[PDB]
């Protein structure tokens, strides 16, 4: 279980109480976003929290640079196969962690962002289960 919290991703919008609209039951659990591997929707088809897929609510975005520091909250640090990036829908950068467990803060740096509003979506691999978790950020670069 966790989450993205710097740029904020949409249940940490809701968590957060940053959103002019309830979100429902993931305002109280923002690190429970868990479904089967292969996904790449911001919800991963977890049903229980489909109003993340939602994109005519007025979700608030970010203003980051393209190189950008994005930072994990992990409650509890499964041992991880990879952590998957996607930029509107197509994969950008991987990081393997060679099925360790991980630091409960944990930063990564992104590069070569495309300029203009954008959806990040990151996918967060289990290596002794089958499945990840899924976290999506609404950003404007420039
Ligand atoms: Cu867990």
């Amino acid at each position: 279980h966790g989450w993205v919290t710097d740029p904020p991703s949409r249940q940490a919008l809701c968590a957060s109480g940053e959103t002019s609209f309830d979100c429902g039951q993931i305002s109280y659990e923002p690190q429970s976003v868990e479904a089967p591997k292969g996904a790449t929707t911001c919800s991963g088809g977890n049903e229980a929290f489909a109003i993340l897929d939602d994109n005519s609510k007025p979700w608030p975005t970010t203003e980051i640079a393209s190189t950008v520091d994005l930072t994990w909250k992990l409650t509890a640090p499964h041992n991880t196969s990879t952590w998957e990036y996607f930029v509107d829908g197509q994969l950008h950068q991987t990081f393997d962690q060679k099925g360790q467990q991980p630091p409960t803060s944990l930063t990564h740096t992104l590069t070569d962002l495309p300029t203009g509003e954008h959806t990040i979506l990151a996918r967060w691999n289990v290596s002794n289960t089958n499945n990840a978790f899924y976290n999506c950020m609404d950003v404007v670069v420039s």
